[PDB]
């Protein structure tokens, strides 16, 4: 059971919580979610755990520099990331997130909000 | 004179778009400033392993900038990052956490100063 990372705004705003925690009890589901002192403990306690995880999800449609962060640290880790964007959204996604993909160790799917777990379910099975 | 990288939303939105140009009109006063989306990022990126600095405006959030200073730090470069609090906002814990007041510094700053601000910093 691979350990994951979930990441999703917080500061950038919360709009979006609740299909977070759908995209977490889905994660659950599958392994452990590891990511469920000021904010330097924030950020080492986060920088440990992205490390450790197998996967890196990201929910990208709320902009959000913690979000890019991690995501930045994730690649330069090596780590395997899967992006999610909702186009209804009105949002165009960043370019740095877009054009990081490279279709395998970092892919972004494109999706609506009511699909979340069948595409969690087609990429952890 | 230092290569120069600077960050500050785009895609995030544009409200600060006036106050950047004020930023990247002073730093070219210390130095250099450096298909599809994929080109970009990859532009970016060789400019970003270029750079001997990384300046960003971090009030506005924003998924390139955050990822931008991801792999600047990734990168060991050097980094500013300057922040306003009339925004209203509570700076990312991920970019308020990575600080160390040395190689990554983050600035609270009043609009006004930006300039002396910078002026300081790059001596
Ligand atoms: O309270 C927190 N808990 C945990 C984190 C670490 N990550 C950053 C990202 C949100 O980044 P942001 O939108 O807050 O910039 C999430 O994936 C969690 C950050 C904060 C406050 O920043
Ligand atoms: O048109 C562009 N030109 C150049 C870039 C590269 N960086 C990202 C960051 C804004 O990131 P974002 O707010 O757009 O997510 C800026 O520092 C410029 C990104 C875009 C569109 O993303």
């Amino acid at each position: 059971r691979p350990a994951l990372y979930f990441c999703g705004s917080i500061r950038g705003g919360r709009e979006d919580r609740t299909l977070y925690e759908r995209i977490v009890s889905r994660l659950r589901r599958f392994g452990t979610v590891l990511t469920e002192g000021g904010d330097r403990l924030i950020h080492e306690q986060d920088l440990e755990w992205l490390q450790q995880a197998d996967v890196v999800v990201a929910e990208v449609t709320q902009p959000s520099l913690g979000v890019g962060y991690e995501l930045g640290r994730a690649v330069a880790f090596n780590k395997r990331i899967l992006c999610l964007f909702r186009p209804q959204s009105g949002r165009v996604l960043s370019a740095m997130i877009r054009g990081a993909a490279d279709g395998s160790r970092f892919q972004v799917w494109d999706y609506e909000e009511g699909e979340v777990e069948a595409l969690l379910d087609r990429y952890f099975e």
